C-alpha cells in the first residue's frame, strides 16, 4: 500500500460516545485516525459554530482530542486547520447512535461535521445507525466505503450521508445511492410548570413521515438496505426562479410598472 | 377605499425574529416599520447567537421573558427555538408569516447553511406566506433593509406567493434611492474558510478562534453576491433538501464500479 489514508474522526456524541470509540478502532486497523470531538453528549448543535468565544482543547492520553463546549462543526474546523499537520485526508463522522434521515439533516450535528470536512481530498462520511446495537454494522460499511474510496476516487459529491440498518452484518441487504425523504411539520410543543407556577417549554418530537418512497433514504433503511444520499451545501431552490421573478413583477416591488 | 401606502393597521400577523437577538437595531428597526401595518409579534433570542444557525435546544425546557413593549425574549433560545415556540405554542392568533431580521451583515452563499438569521426563516416555512430572512449587507442602512422588507410583505398582501417557501432576502447597506432594483438570485460560494487565530488565556493555555469566512469563489452574474455588489436587492428562495441530486448517477456508477456491499 504506496500511502496511509489519514482520518480525522468527529461525532455529535462527543469523545465518550461508544458510536465514536468503537468506528476509532476499526479503522485503526489500517488507517491512521485523529480524533476530533465534542467533549460531553450535547442534543441539537446541528451546524453551528463557536463565534462569540475561543475554545479550549484538552487531549487524552491516548491523543484524542475533546474541543470543550465545542460543536461539532467547532472540533472538524480546529481539526482541518490547526490541529492536525497535514490536513487530513478525509472527514468520517460517527457512528451516530440514530439515524439521520429526511430532512433531519439540516439539524444533525453528525451531518454537520462531515459537511465542514468537504473541501478535503476524499469526500466526507457521516454515518449514523439506525439504532443503538449493531456499531459493528456500521463501522464495516464505514471500512467497506473507505476501501473504495481509495480503490477509485468519486468524482462528484462532496458529502455522503450514510444510514445504516441497525442490522448485524449478514442480514444488510446492500447499499443503495437515495435521496432524502421528508417529514410533515412538527408542531407539539410540551409545556411544564417549573415549582413557581411558570410555565417552560419542551420542543416536541418531529412531525411524521412524508416522502418516504421507495427512492428515499427512509425507504431503504426500511428495507434492510444501507442508505448513501450525496449532499451539498448549496440551499438554491432553483425551480422557484422563475415564480418569484414573475411574482416581483406582478405586484410591482423593485419596477415602477 | 382610503388612499395609503398600506391598507390596514394590522392585516396579517407576523411572527419577528433573528439571530442578533431582541436587542439588536435591526430587529427593532424592523419591529417598528412592521408594526406600522401588521400585526407584530417579537419572539427572538434573549443575546447576540450569530453562529447559532439551525441548532436547538432538546435536553432542557426553554423560560420566555416577556419586555414591556410585549416582545417575548426566549432565555438561551436560538433562532430555531424561538420560531418553534412562537408558532406552536406562544402565539394567539398563530402568524400568517415568519420574518427574520434585519441581520447586521449578509447571509450570502454557501454560508447560509451557517445562519441563524436564515434559520428562523426556515422554521417558518410551513405558514401560509414564504418566511423572509432579510439581511443587512453592512450596518448603517436598517431603514433601507425595512422599506425592502416592507414593500415585500405589501406585495404579499397584493398577491400570494405561489412556490418558494422561503426567500432569502439580502440588502446593499446603501440609502435606498441608490439602491438599483432586485434581483431572483441563486447563491454562490466561497473558498473554505482556514484561518485560526489563536489566544493565550491569562494562565497561559492556548484557546483558538475560529476566523473569517474564505474568499468568493462563485461570484457568477446570477448569483447572489454579484447582485448586491452591483446595488440590488438579491432575492433567493431556499428550501431545506440537501440533496446533491445532480451527483447521484456519478455514485450510483461509483458504487457499482467499486463494488462496495456487493458479494461479486
Ligand atoms: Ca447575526
Ligand atoms: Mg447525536
Amino acid at each position: 500500500g504506496m500511502a496511509s489514508m489519514r482520518i480525522l474522526l468527529s461525532n455529535d456524541d462527543g469523545v465518550h460516545a461508544p458510536g465514536i470509540q468503537t468506528l476509532a478502532k476499526a479503522l485503526r486497523e489500517f488507517a491512521d485516525v485523529q480524533v476530533v470531538a465534542p467533549d460531553r453528549n450535547r442534543s441539537g448543535a446541528s451546524n453551528s459554530l463557536t463565534l462569540e468565544s475561543s475554545l479550549r482543547t484538552f487531549t487524552f492520553d491516548n491523543g484524542d482530542i475533546a474541543v470543550q463546549m465545542g460543536t461539532p462543526t467547532d472540533c472538524v474546523y480546529l481539526g482541518v486547520n490547526a490541529l492536525m499537520r497535514p490536513r487530513p485526508d478525509i472527514v468520517v463522522s460517527g457512528i451516530n447512535a440514530g439515524p439521520n434521515l429526511g430532512d433531519d439533516v439540516i439539524y444533525s450535528g453528525t451531518v454537520a461535521a462531515a459537511m465542514a470536512g468537504r473541501h478535503l481530498g476524499f469526500p466526507a462520511l457521516a454515518v449514523s445507525l439506525n439504532g443503538y446495537q449493531h456499531y459493528d454494522t456500521a463501522a464495516a460499511v464505514t471500512c467497506a466505503l473507505l476501501r473504495g474510496l481509495s480503490r477509485e476516487p468519486l468524482r462528484t459529491g462532496r458529502i455522503l450521508n450514510v444510514n445504516v440498518p441497525d442490522l448485524p452484518l449478514a442480514q444488510v441487504k446492500g447499499i443503495r445511492v437515495t435521496r432524502c425523504g421528508s417529514r410533515h411539520p412538527a408542531d407539539k410543543v410540551i409545556p411544564q410548570e417549573d415549582p413557581r407556577g411558570n410555565t417552560l417549554y419542551w420542543i416536541g418530537p418531529p412531525g411524521d413521515k412524508y416522502d418516504a418512497g421507495p427512492d428515499t433514504d427512509f425507504a431503504a433503511v426500511d428495507e434492510g438496505y444501507v442508505s448513501v444520499t450525496p449532499l451539498h451545501v448549496d440551499l438554491t431552490a432553483a425551480s422557484a426562479h422563475d415564480v418569484v421573478s414573475d411574482w416581483l413583477d406582478s405586484v410591482g416591488v423593485g419596477t415602477q410598472w
